[PDB]
């Protein structure tokens, strides 16, 4: 949103969470809240770690990139009851998404997982 902000980021935080749910997966680098959720994968994959019987990444083919994200966002709508900000067509059209609408939409996701407090692993 900001013209030219730098120094500080605001989804800082989030992003480390994403980006350690995602770690270790392959063929899904994740630096970005933005393109990095473009596919889906990356969602889908923070998903069937805690729940692999919802949705099986060894199908999510790159390519399939439209399906990959309808899922996630269906399976959120009929799971966790969230409402997709975009459609899984437009996700992957759109090359450049906007930062904010997407960070608004994964915290819901950094929330629901994020619960009580427990030593680390």
């Amino acid at each position: 949103g900001s013209s030219g902000s730098s120094g500080d980021i605001r989804p800082s935080k989030l992003l480390t969470w994403c980006q350690q749910q995602t770690e270790g997966y392959q063929h899904v680098n994740v630096t970005d809240l933005t393109t990095s959720w473009r596919s889906g994968l990356a969602l889908c994959a923070i998903i069937h770690r805690f729940r692999p019987e919802l949705i099986n990444f060894d199908s999510l083919n790159e390519d399939d990139a439209v399906e990959n994200n309808q899922l996630a966002f269906d399976v959120a709508e009929r799971e966790f009851g969230i409402p997709p900000v975009t459609t899984g067509k437009e996700m992957a059209s759109a090359q450049e998404p906007d930062k904010l609408s997407m960070v608004m939409y994964l915290s819901k996701f950094y929330e629901l997982f994020r619960g009580t407090p427990l030593r680390p692993v």
